[PDB]
């Protein structure tokens, strides 16, 4: 599944709804700490619409539990991420992924 561990609290009131665009900053790592990507390195938040099926299930389920302003670590099991396929060249098969995600804004 997806485990959400808070790094910094959000407002505890404004939670993303299906159809809303979440603007997030993230660092994705494997369990050993190995960073595979970060929007913080790009200095450009990543946007996705909740419910559009355009990010992995662990993000849909994990970011919907976060309130605006919250920074959290999302540990996502393979079946909530890329399962057996992995992602060609970047994520191996059956990889648990760890994301540091900051929910910046909802548009
Ligand atoms: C693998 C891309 C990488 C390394 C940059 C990354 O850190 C990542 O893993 N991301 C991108 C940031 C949102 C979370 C995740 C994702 O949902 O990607 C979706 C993949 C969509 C998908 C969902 C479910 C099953 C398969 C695929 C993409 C966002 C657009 C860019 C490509 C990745």
């Amino acid at each position: 599944g997806v485990q959400v561990e808070t790094i910094s609290p959000g407002d505890g009131r404004t939670f993303p709804k299906r159809g809303q665009t979440c603007v997030v900053h993230y660092t994705g790592m494997l369990e050993d700490g190995k960073k595979f990507d970060s929007s913080r390195d790009r200095n450009k938040p990543f946007k996705f619409m909740l419910g559009k099926q355009e990010v992995i299930r662990g993000w849909e389920e994990g970011v919907a539990q976060m309130s605006v302003g919250q920074r959290a670590k999302l540990t996502i099991s393979p079946d909530y991420a890329y399962g057996a396929t992995g992602h060609p060249g970047i994520i191996p098969p059956h990889a648990t992924l760890v994301f540091d995600v900051e929910l910046l804004k909802l548009e």
